[PDB]
């Protein structure tokens, strides 16, 4: 599918539409106030800001955990889930983890509704990891540039984990992508898939890109994705969530929802 395809839903859950992106902010904006979270603005793409929130005081006897959502506009599920799961969270949740939030990389994206930035980039890729060093290359977009400029920031950020929630415009089934210092999955891994499982039928088998899925689970295959880099960067676990954008999109919502619920109990 076109990587400018708009895709739209309608969540009786918020009484929106997916792209509604002012109305994401103010929402988004009411949440980290409440929850007394720090922004770290890290730049700008059209008029928009890509930040990363935090929660205060951070403390080295807690994990530090990073959620990022938004890379790819048509999958809006993963930050509007983000909205239900904060909505629902009190700051006694700082006292459990150090959470730090990438709500919305792709703010262009979003407003349209599909996958691309505006400028015709996919903010998920170009994070190569070389010379022991986070870098860009010639498909870097512009949000990705931002967040290689604060490497250090977010490997810190998510040294005890990374999620990230995508969805797949071209699935009915969900899946996930995660990484484990283990040659076969664990709880983590597992738990992730299961949860998934509970609102969706499982991807049984086939394969995503030359990658084989094997019950609903791809396992420590590297490319060069946001949530890989931060992994050989040193997040001692990732998962990239992948919910089916052909189901309806308040269940995607609350799947998304769900998975960081289970992301930050598997981690804490
Ligand atoms: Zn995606």
């Amino acid at each position: 599918r076109s990587p400018f395809e708009s895709f739209q839903w309608k969540s009786d859950i918020f009484n929106c539409e997916s792209t509604d992106i002012d109305n994401f902010y103010l929402l988004l904006e009411q949440e980290m106030t409440r929850l007394g979270m720090v922004e770290k603005n890290l730049g700008e793409v059209g008029k928009y800001k890509v930040s990363l929130y935090q929660s205060p005081a951070a403390k080295s006897g807690l994990p530090s955990l990073l959620i990022s959502a938004g890379f790819h506009g048509e999958e809006s599920a993963g930050p509007w889930g983000l909205l239900h799961f904060l909505s629902e969270a009190s700051a006694d949740l700082f006292e459990r983890v150090n959470l730090s939030l990438l709500p919305l990389v792709n703010p262009t994206g979003f407003s349209r509704g599909h996958r691309f930035n505006k400028y015709g980039e996919n903010p998920n890729r170009g994070f190569v990891f070389e010379n022991g060093k986070p870098k860009a290359n010639e498909h870097t977009s512009v949000e990705g540039k931002l967040l290689l400029d604060h490497a250090q920031l977010l490997i810190a950020a998510c040294r005890d984990g990374i999620l990230t929630c995508h969805e797949d415009v071209l699935s009915r089934e969900a899946y996930v992508y995660s990484f484990e210092p283990s040659q076969v999955p664990g709880r983590f891994s597992l738990d992730l898939r299961d949860t998934l499982g509970g609102y969706f039928p499982i991807a049984v088998d086939g394969e995503i890109d030359a990658c084989p899925v094997k019950d609903g689970l791809i396992f420590n295959h590297f490319d060069t994705s946001f949530e890989a880099c931060l992994v050989r960067s040193g997040a001692r676990v990732g998962a990239c969530t992948e919910t089916p954008a052909l189901q309806n999109f308040d269940q995607r919502v609350l799947a998304n929802s769900a998975a960081m619920t289970h992301f930050l109990a598997l981690c804490a």
